[PDB]
């Protein structure tokens, strides 16, 4: 089956100056799954990556188990190029939208949802007097040109992101 000679192939990868040796590795495994970009209907591509545009509102937590619900997660935003890509959407779209951001476990920490840490990078992106916590707000959403963090209890439109699939 197909399925079964790409594990072939990640299997061997796994099977294999030396920071030097790895960076090549990294593009290596990088030029094949590079073959990899179907996406689901409706879905967008944006660098190998599959990103859902909610048509519906929900809350922060809502939102993290919706994205679960299709194999997806709560949009985590790795490089600038892809948050000015989200923010730019979201931005036309006039709607305000959540991302996988929050200081809920403790106030003031940020943490995206799959554990790694605001870094220190991306603090350019809250607007203007943001993170606030006015009311106690635990939750980043895009808001206008930037990041704002709300209240978790409030709604709003969500995006998801996954890897792009090899087969549809
Ligand atoms: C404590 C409170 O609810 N204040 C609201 C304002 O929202 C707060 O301040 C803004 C700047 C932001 O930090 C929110 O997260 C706070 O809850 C509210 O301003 C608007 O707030 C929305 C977000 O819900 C947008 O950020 C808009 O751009 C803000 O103008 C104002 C007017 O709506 O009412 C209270 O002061
Ligand atoms: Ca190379
Ligand atoms: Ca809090
Ligand atoms: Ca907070
Ligand atoms: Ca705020």
């Amino acid at each position: 089956p197909e399925k079964s000679k790409l594990q072939e192939i990640y299997q061997e990868l796994t099977q294999l100056k030396q920071q030097q040796i790895y960076q090549e590795l990294t593009d290596l495994k990088t030029a094949f799954e590079r073959l990899c970009r179907h996406c689901p209907k409706d879905w967008t591509f944006f660098q190998g990556n599959c990103y859902f545009m909610s048509n519906s509102q929900r809350n922060w937590h809502d939102s993290v188990t919706a994205c679960q619900e299709v194999r997806a997660q709560l949009v985590v935003i790795k490089t600038a190029e892809e948050q000015n890509f989200l923010q730019l959407q979201t931005s036309r779209s006039n709607r305000f939208s959540w991302m996988g951001l929050s200081d809920l476990n403790q106030e003031g920490t940020w943490q995206w949802v799959d554990g790694s840490p605001l870094s220190p990078s991306f603090q350019r992106y809250w607007n203007s007097g943001e993170p606030n916590n006015s009311g106690n707000e635990d939750c980043a959403e895009f808001s206008g040109s930037g990041w704002n963090d709300n209240r978790c209890d409030v709604d709003n439109y969500w995006i998801c992101k996954k890897p792009a699939a090899c087969f549809r």
